[PDB]
């Protein structure tokens, strides 16, 4: 900084690639280490692996984010490269030194040794480590990208780094292998339904307290099982996304089945008295999902009531009582203006909760469609990482809400019947919702003034259980 230092002699960019000197050509940054704007991938590989420092937040979201820009079994063969580095040639002064014998290496050896292929082979183990440590699931899916590591650090000779290989593969080894309560949940609660007759589920024969209960249970799990590589690049809306986004499927998939459900249970209760008791068992179940900070399980019934379908029954809402139809427009209301009260409401809540998941999805593929994948250049085009770091930020708004565990016990026949709903049936989206609206029409017709009669489909009671515990 004060004074200029003796340079350090690298080897040729014809045997080694990484040394080609940076320009605007081949990386840029944005205008405390450097933050990378964009470059090549070899020059991403670089300062992936810099001897000069180290780079844990380029680390971090380079691993995330590196599969919309590279391939794994890529980024391997790049990181090898990067680790097999030769030395400069050396001078006519230096070979003679050898031949000679008993000579201390050259001065700028010495150098090159302890400051760049030590450090940048480091680097490179600490890389292989933070990727079987927190992205796993990339040699799950791929058998020969996890020999191919596993051959070469076996390859890796040196004391200084024994300590590093056997942390890789203690690690390796405890991926390869892969509910307790500190206070009492509370007792499971049951209406008409009773434990084991799961053949007889249904939403006005489960207690409404334990629907949602289980609901947020299995979409706290949904939920915690995302992993932010999933969602960059909107892979999951690309080809190959039953592989690249099995979780985050997982939990989109949850809550269509869910609102179509809730929409169904609504339109084919044809009887009027029937009908309103659904929606105010629906309402019931809203509650107990907000007195549980469930904002996706909120939300999903807040989308059924908006459905078309639905939306248009008037005599069924106008029959609700004031007081649940007044908890309804409350949750309804932290969708409008753009989620302006949700938000606020999310940022006060203590844990556990469920977030709405849509609002992520929804930001980030904004974030895609407002974002090049490349730099414009006269030659080969950069790839633009502040995109994938800008993607990377809404990703870890996701994950500091996974580690939250609810204190309530796991019904399993239940648990079953949410994940089986089937609400469309043989039908297809398109078919199931013609036939709902037709069937909207037909409980209550354009410009009726009283519902038409329709027989009652139980013999049950209408009364609900309540949703306080006992
Ligand atoms: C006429 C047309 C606009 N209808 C009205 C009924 N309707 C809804 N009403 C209400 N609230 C409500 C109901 C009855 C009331 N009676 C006096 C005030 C009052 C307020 N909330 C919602 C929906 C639709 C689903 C989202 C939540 C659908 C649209």
């Amino acid at each position: 900084l004060y004074f200029q230092e003796q340079p350090l002699r690298l080897p040729s960019p014809e045997v080694y690639r990484f040394v080609v000197k940076d320009s605007e050509e081949n990386i840029v940054f944005e205008d405390g280490i450097p933050i990378i704007k964009g470059g090549t991938v070899v020059k991403l590989i670089e300062r992936l692996t810099y001897h000069m420092y180290a780079d844990p937040n380029f680390v971090r979201t380079f691993l995330t984010t590196y599969r919309s820009f590279c391939k794994p079994q890529e980024l391997l063969s790049l990181l090898i490269e990067r680790f097999e580095i030769p030395e400069p040639e050396p001078t006519d002064a230096d070979k003679l030194a050898i031949e000679k014998g008993e000579q201390p290496i050259s001065a700028d050896l010495k150098r090159f040794r302890k400051e760049y292929v030590q450090p940048v082979q480091l680097r490179i183990l600490n890389v292989f480590r933070h990727w079987v440590e927190h992205h796993f699931y990339d040699f799950e899916r791929d058998l020969e990208l996890l020999e191919r590591l596993e051959s070469f650090i076996s390859s890796v000779r040196g004391k200084a780094m024994k300590k590093w290989v056997e942390s890789i593969a203690k690690i390796i080894r405890r991926k390869k292998q892969a509910i307790t309560f500190e206070s009492p949940p509370p007792p499971i609660e049951w209406h008409i339904s009773k434990p084991g007759q799961f053949e007889t589920f249904d939403l006005m024969t489960l207690h409404p307290i334990e629907i949602a209960r289980q609901l947020t249970l299995l979409e706290s799990d949904l939920y915690r099982k995302v992993q932010p590589s999933e969602l960059v690049g909107s892979v999951w809306t690309k080809e190959d996304k039953e592989i690249n986004s099995p979780n985050l499927l997982k939990m989109i998939r949850h809550t269509t089945n869910l609102t179509l459900w809730f929409e169904k249970c609504i339109v084919e209760a044809e009887n009027f008295e029937e009908r309103v008791a659904v929606l105010s068992r629906i309402i019931e179940i809203l509650q107990v999902f907000q007195d549980l900070n469930n904002f996706n399980g909120v939300l999903e019934i807040v989308s059924a009531v908006n459905s078309v379908s639905v939306y248009r029954l008037d005599h069924t809402f106008e029959a609700l009582q004031e007081r649940k139809r007044k908890i309804l427009d409350e949750a309804v209301e932290l969708s409008q203006d753009h989620f302006k009260k949700y938000l606020v409401k999310l940022k006060s809540i203590n844990p556990p909760c469920v977030p709405f998941f849509g609002i992520y999805l929804t930001n980030i593929l904004k974030t895609e469609e407002g974002n090049n994948d490349f730099l414009k250049k006269k030659g080969k085009d950069l790839i633009n990482f502040s995109k994938r770091r800008k993607v990377a930020e809404i990703t870890g708004e996701i994950q500091q809400y996974q580690n939250q565990p609810y204190c309530l016990r796991i019904e399993p026949d239940m648990r079953r019947f949410f994940e089986n709903l089937n609400p469309m049936g043989s039908a297809s989206e398109k078919e199931f919702t013609d036939y709902l609206f037709n069937k909207s029409l037909e409980i209550e017709p354009r410009n009726c003034k009283q519902p038409p009669r329709f027989p009652r489909k139980s013999t049950f009671s209408l009364k609900s259980p309540g949703i306080r515990p006992n």
